[PDB]
């Protein structure tokens, strides 16, 4: 084994390197599995999935199936869940991590999240309804939610815990509660040279959080989800430009970038050659007149605004 990883604020070890799971329902589940069979293969000891994500089947059964091969052991992989608006009701947290468990047929999670800070009501849908298309919101006291998690990491259940999509405010919160047992290990949030939250990073730094960035590489562009004229990121003139100096690809600067900044970094991708091609990140570096270019491509370009959520007072994006 030996590969890159990070000393989380709770003792535990997050790989660098994470390899995200997520693909549109145009793409059949079964290419997950053999997805992230040829991740681990090609050097990827992270893995990024949800409850959301609905693929925790196939990915589980990925997971399982190199372990069983005796190509990896359970503690060289990194498995991360997510925790669905629809249960952040206390008595709903063990139960769902529970439910992901039993999909994934795998016995504790390495890392389990708070996936988004706004709730929705309870039950199957995962993005309910009113007979008007309006999403049901719900409240809940996410420090309760944070309270559930707590006890999901003390079962075992879950070796680390930790947030996405929280902003300062609400990093704030559960960094201040009152009794709070375990600050959380991370903080998943896009996070790519268009958007590289500084002011964000440098805040989780000054706590010990890990910063993941996801659509580290401009995201899937998912057309509901996200603004088709926006710039693509992969195109931009002088990621391109040193992936040339470099005899690299502009996606692996993106990647490398995020790595010398200090994140952990999540890069999906189906395509073999290309799931191949991202662990590369480890093969080159970037010097700090590179350091500082990249840093010059910032924008206020947020790909996943998600903002069918833009109501409640949780809503994430409107501060920094
Ligand atoms: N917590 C959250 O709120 C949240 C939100 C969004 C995403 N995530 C996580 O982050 C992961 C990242 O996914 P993403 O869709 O956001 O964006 P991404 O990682 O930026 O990837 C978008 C696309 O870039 C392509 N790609 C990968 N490697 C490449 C390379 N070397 N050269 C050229 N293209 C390459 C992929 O196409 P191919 O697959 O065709 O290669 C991919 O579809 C997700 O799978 C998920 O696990 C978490
Ligand atoms: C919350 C996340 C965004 C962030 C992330 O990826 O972490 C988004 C990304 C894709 C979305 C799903 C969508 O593809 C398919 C379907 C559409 C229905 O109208 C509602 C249900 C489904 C299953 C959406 C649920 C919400 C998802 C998982």
């Amino acid at each position: 084994s030996k590969y890159q990883c990070v000393k989380l604020n709770d003792g535990h070890f997050m790989p660098v390197l994470g390899f995200g799971t997520y693909a549109p329902a145009e793409v059949p589940k079964s290419k997950a599995l053999e997805a992230v069979k040829l991740a681990i293969e090609a050097g990827f000891h992270h893995i990024d999935s949800a409850h959301v994500y609905n693929n925790e089947e196939q990915v589980g059964l990925a997971i399982r199936s190199k372990i069983a091969d005796g190509s990896v052991k359970r503690e060289d992989i990194f498995y991360t869940s997510k925790l669905w608006s629809n249960s952040h009701r206390p008595e709903l947290v063990r139960p769902a991590l529970e439910r992901s468990l039993k999909n994934l047929q795998l016995d504790y999670v390495d890392l389990y999240l708070i996936h988004f800070p706004v709730s929705v009501k309870p039950g199957e849908e995962v993005i309910p309804k009113d007979e008007n298309g309006k999403i049901l919101f719900d409240t809940v006291d996410l420090c309760a939610t944070w309270e559930a998690m707590e006890k999901c990491k003390d079962a075992g259940l879950a070796k680390s815990i930790g947030v996405s999509n929280f902003n300062h405010r609400l990093l704030e919160m559960i960094l201040n509660k009152p009794g709070l047992k375990y600050k959380p290990v991370c903080n998943q949030v896009e996070c790519h040279p268009y958007f590289n939250q500084r002011k964000l990073l440098d805040f989780c730094k000054s706590k010990d959080i890990v910063l993941v960035a996801y659509s580290a590489l401009g995201s899937h562009r998912e057309e509901p989800w996200v603004d088709p004229n926006s710039p693509v990121l992969l195109e931009d003139p002088v990621l391109c430009a040193l992936a040339k100096k470099h005899k690299r690809t502009p996606a692996l600067i993106a990647l490398r970038y995020q790595l010398q900044r200090g994140v952990v970094v999540l890069a999906k991708s189906y395509n073999e050659q290309r799931i191949r091609q991202n662990v590369q990140v480890f093969e080159f570096q970037l010097t700090s007149e590179e350091m500082k270019a990249i840093d010059g491509l910032n924008r206020n370009v947020r790909y996943l605004t998600l903002d069918i959520f833009a109501g409640p007072p949780n809503y994430p994006f409107s501060d920094e």
